[PDB]
């Protein structure tokens, strides 16, 4: 029966979608804009508007939010979608507002709502339905009361529209709009629907498992950043699933006389398991539930032991489910991860470049902004902020915005009229004295993502990429010969070379191509850490690791730890021992199914210990040659990529007068230069001044001033302070060491043996 | 390095557990690595991890030499550096025979040669005595 369809979750916002596929039009014959009449649960009756969609399939049709509130139904269920064909143009309407949505407005809502929302738009609306209108910077729900024809009708042109009386009394199975939903959450799909997956089906059929007779999870761990939206997510799943979301939360327990606490938390229980399959959401564990150690007294630890028989004590049974938040899966006790227990844990990562843009244009919605509005720049800019971040800068725009119109916006008070705040056009001026007024809250936080370096970023050692490629991308893409063959991959790389020159450039730019996580260890932090923490700091950083597989960790300068061990003291060694041991313990303890590759950077091969460079551990070393003309080139047309250009020079006479200057020093030459232009382009503007107070009004015209581009002049300025960065003694021991490899692997050409 | 690990703080409980755990899984053969780290920590750059390593390595000796014959536990020990070695170990009753390993050659060469080429992909291969 292709006319019965499976209700599920929508793409398109509009108040007056439902989506069918180009087949589904082929059967029905449908017009587009036509109204279809369509019924449900409750007995509910709707009037809406077929839009093609080829997305969803032939049995599937999407629908948002309003319309299937509607129908009072939820995602998951099944409608009856009819042709209704015999609608005719509406005569009048008279809605009226809910208590609760028109709050301190005090306007017009013809002029500002209802003549733009009904405008061209012919959304069949039939008696009983609500509709919510977006406007100056709020949305306001408004109920059809009645209608002609009614019950459905079509809105028109010629519609008379009446919104003044008493506010309706709230009704109460109308499922309230205004609640959380999945499209309020942004940056988060992909935990979002690792969540979803396996957390609807046991909701939504409670008895269907059952009688599959498999036991469903029973806890689930999210930890992260406090403010990220923990709460946010558990109140959306709640509402959209459907479920009796019960909150509890730690102060409030602590708060109270000891006993009652515990009966107060019992209560809780009791109170879930008779209210039909619902859900859990507790708050702050580590608050409640620390590590034992930190615990002090003995009412902590009876407050323990009875959530811990409480939780035990409903194996099942009755289809609650518990979820926790808190900040790491490493200050709780530890007993609170067992089978039956907290044991899918997940961690909600900060938004980062792409779902920044989302959050702010969840929360950049309603008020009206100016076309002056670049998004992109500010979630560029801001980083180290999360959605509670995002929103206070977004609300402090705004405030500025409005408080600039004092003057215009009639300050003293009369109530200023929707229309009037709806001039107040959100500027970068009003962004940029909020950013000034910005406080980050991650700062001091490690972060995981995908770089963006590119390859032709770097003069190439094509060599070098092409066997980076080996070692990486194949043994993932084509498992099948490894399988086949019997080899393993190795794990371990380094990088040997002068200081820089491309190895964090080419961890970046590898783990931007291969489309994986990156993850970076900093020589000035480790030796930071290296005063203390020494085992466990590794043991959580390894482990974090693990949980963003695949991912690329990269090591800077390993052989700082040896200058701790070699160097002008020689007497820390014990916590270099410890850090050895650690890393060494931790790759024997890396299992081959992880695909998590591991790279080290050092300058110095010889001090650092042998050891390491053994199999089944850092083995591939490769020397970093200096750039040599044609590098150079490229490197120098990548740092011009900037902005100025440099069409006075040969760049390759350049390379060939500076044989010997690692990349880094061009970088730095490029810089200077473009310090002399910056110095060029001031002494410019101040001669356009001076000659500005000589003849007031003279001539204010762009002058032949310096623009973006580096002249011959800025040339000579910048390579008269050329760096030889890399003495001769360096190349002298980077190339004994190669020999000192060479000559270990050495076999003078060959004779064809066993001819 | 799990040893030099437990030098610092966690060495005394370790090795008691570490030995009562061989001795119920009578018979067994006890192995140790890097029995040349130790004293290869002991002299050097570092000058750190010295006594703990000596309280290690004491209460080592003590343990082993608590062992009753009862218990058919083996113990074997290996190292590439055995001149470092405290001679204490070299003792009776301690490790007392001891076998150096040559290092193969030819005969020894084609037969690790081999049996290490099971793999799938053996094609047909050449003669493994020139190899
Ligand atoms: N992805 C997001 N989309 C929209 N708003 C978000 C998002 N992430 C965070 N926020 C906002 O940040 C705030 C977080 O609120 P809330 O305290 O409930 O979150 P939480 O992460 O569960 O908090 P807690 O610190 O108590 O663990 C809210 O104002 C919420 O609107
Ligand atoms: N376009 C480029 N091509 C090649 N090398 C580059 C380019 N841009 C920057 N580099 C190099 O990247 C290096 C970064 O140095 P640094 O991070 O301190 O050491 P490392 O690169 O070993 O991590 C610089 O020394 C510079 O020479």
């Amino acid at each position: 029966r292709p006319n019965r369809l499976i209700v599920d979750e929508a793409i398109n916002e509009d108040n007056s979608v439902v989506s069918l596929s180009q087949p589904k039009m082929d059967e029905l014959q449908l017009f587009r804009g036509d109204t279809v009449l369509l019924k449900g649960k409750k007995r509910r009756e709707a009037v809406c508007i077929v839009l093609s969609d080829d997305t969803c399939s032939d049995e599937k049709i999407r629908m948002n939010r309003v319309v299937r509130n509607n129908l009072r139904v939820r995602l998951g269920d099944v409608i009856s979608i009819q042709p209704c064909p015999d609608v005719k143009y509406g005569k009048r309407i008279h809605v009226l507002p809910i208590d609760d949505t028109v709050e301190g407005i005090t306007g017009n809502l013809f002029e500002v709502y209802l003549k733009p929302y009904f405008l061209e738009a012919y959304r069949p609306i039939r008696k009983g339905d609500i509709f919510l209108v977006r406007g100056g910077m709020r949305a306001v729900e408004f109920k059809v009361v009645e209608t002609d024809p009614s019950p459905y009708c079509i809105v028109a042109p010629d519609t008379v529209i009446h919104c003044e009386g008493e506010p309706i009394k709230r009704e109460d199975e109308e499922e309230s709009l205004n609640e959380v939903g999945y499209d309020d959450i942004g940056g988060c799909r992909k935990q979002l629907a690792q969540i979803k997956e396996m957390v609807e089906l046991p909701l939504r059929h409670p008895a269907l498992f059952k009688a599959i007779g498999v036991k469903p999870p029973r806890g689930i761990l999210l930890y992260g950043p406090p403010g990220t939206g923990k709460t946010l997510i558990a109140r959306a799943v709640a509402n959209e699933t459907g479920a009796f979301f019960f909150l509890i939360n730690g102060p409030e327990i602590m708060s109270k006389l000891a006993g009652e606490s515990e009966s107060n938390l019992r209560k809780a229980f009791e109170e879930a398991e008779k209210n039909a399959p619902a859900i859990i959401f507790i708050d702050e564990l580590d608050a409640i539930a620390p590590k034992r150690e930190k615990t002090h007294g003995e009412v902590e630890r009876r407050i323990v032991s009875q959530l811990l028989t409480l939780m035990d004590g409903l194996k099942q049974r009755a289809h609650v489910i518990v979820m926790a938040a808190t900040n790491r899966p490493n200050s709780i006790d530890p007993a609170l991860r067992r089978f039956g227990r907290f044991d899918r844990e997940v961690d909600i990562g900060i938004p980062d470049a792409t779902g920044r843009l989302e959050i702010l244009q969840i929360h950049t919605k309603n008020m009206k902004l100016a076309d002056d509005v670049d998004l992109e720049q500010v979630a560029n800019e801001t980083h180290g902020h999360v959605g509670a971040d995002l929103a206070a800068l977004c609300s402090e725009a705004a405030l500025q915005a409005i408080r600039k119109k004092m003057d215009l916006i009639d300050l003293e008070d009369e109530t200023i009229d929707a229309e009037v705040m709806n001039s107040l056009a959100v500027t970068m001026d009003d962004f940029r004295w909020a950013l000034s007024q910005s406080n980050p809250s991650a700062l001091r936080e490690t972060v995981v993502e995908v770089p963006q370096v590119t390859w032709e970023d770097i003069g190439g050692l094509e060599d070098v990429k092409r066997e980076l490629q080996e070692l990486v991308q194949y043994p993932v893409e084509h498992p099948d010969k490894f399988l086949k063959f019997g080899m393993t991959p190795s794990k371990g790389v380094l990088f040997y070379g002068p200081p820089g020159c491309g190895k964090t450039l080419l961890a970046k730019a590898i783990a931007n191509e291969c489309q994986a996580n990156f993850i970076s260890i900093k020589g000035p932090e480790l030796l930071t850490m290296w005063f203390g923490e020494s085992e466990a700091n590794v043991r959580e950083i390894f482990d974090k690791a693990r949980q963003a597989a695949p991912c690329v960790l990269f090591f800077d300068e390993l052989d700082s730890i040896a200058k701790a061990r070699g160097g002008n003291i020689g007497d820390g060694g014990g916590a270099a021992d410890r850090v050895i041991n650690q890393i060494l313990t931790e790759m024997d303890g890396m299992s081959t199914k992880k695909n998590v590759f591991i790279i080290g950077a050092t300058n110095r091969p010889d001090i650092i210990d042998p050891a390491i460079l053994r199999p089944g551990r850092l083995d591939q070393l490769i020397y970093i040659p200096l750039p040599d003309e044609k590098s150079r080139v490229a490197i120098l047309k990548a740092n011009l990529r900037k902005s100025p250009v440099a069409k006075d020079v040969d760049l390759e006479f350049l390379a060939k007068m500076t044989n010997g200057f690692s990349g880094a020093d061009l970088t730095e030459i490029c810089q200077r230069a473009c310090k002399l232009a910056i110095r060029e382009s001031i002494e410019s503007e101040i001669r356009r001044e001076r000659e500005r107070q000589t003849n007031p009004s003279a001539m204010e015209v762009e002058e032949d001033d310096p623009v973006p581009e580096i002249r011959r002049d800025h040339f000579e300025e910048a390579m008269r302070f050329a760096r030889r960065s890399v003495s001769d003694n360096d190349i002298r021991k980077y190339e004994m060491f190669a020999q000192t490899l060479q000559q270990s692997r050495g076999f003078g050409s060959f004779r064809f043996p066993s001819g």
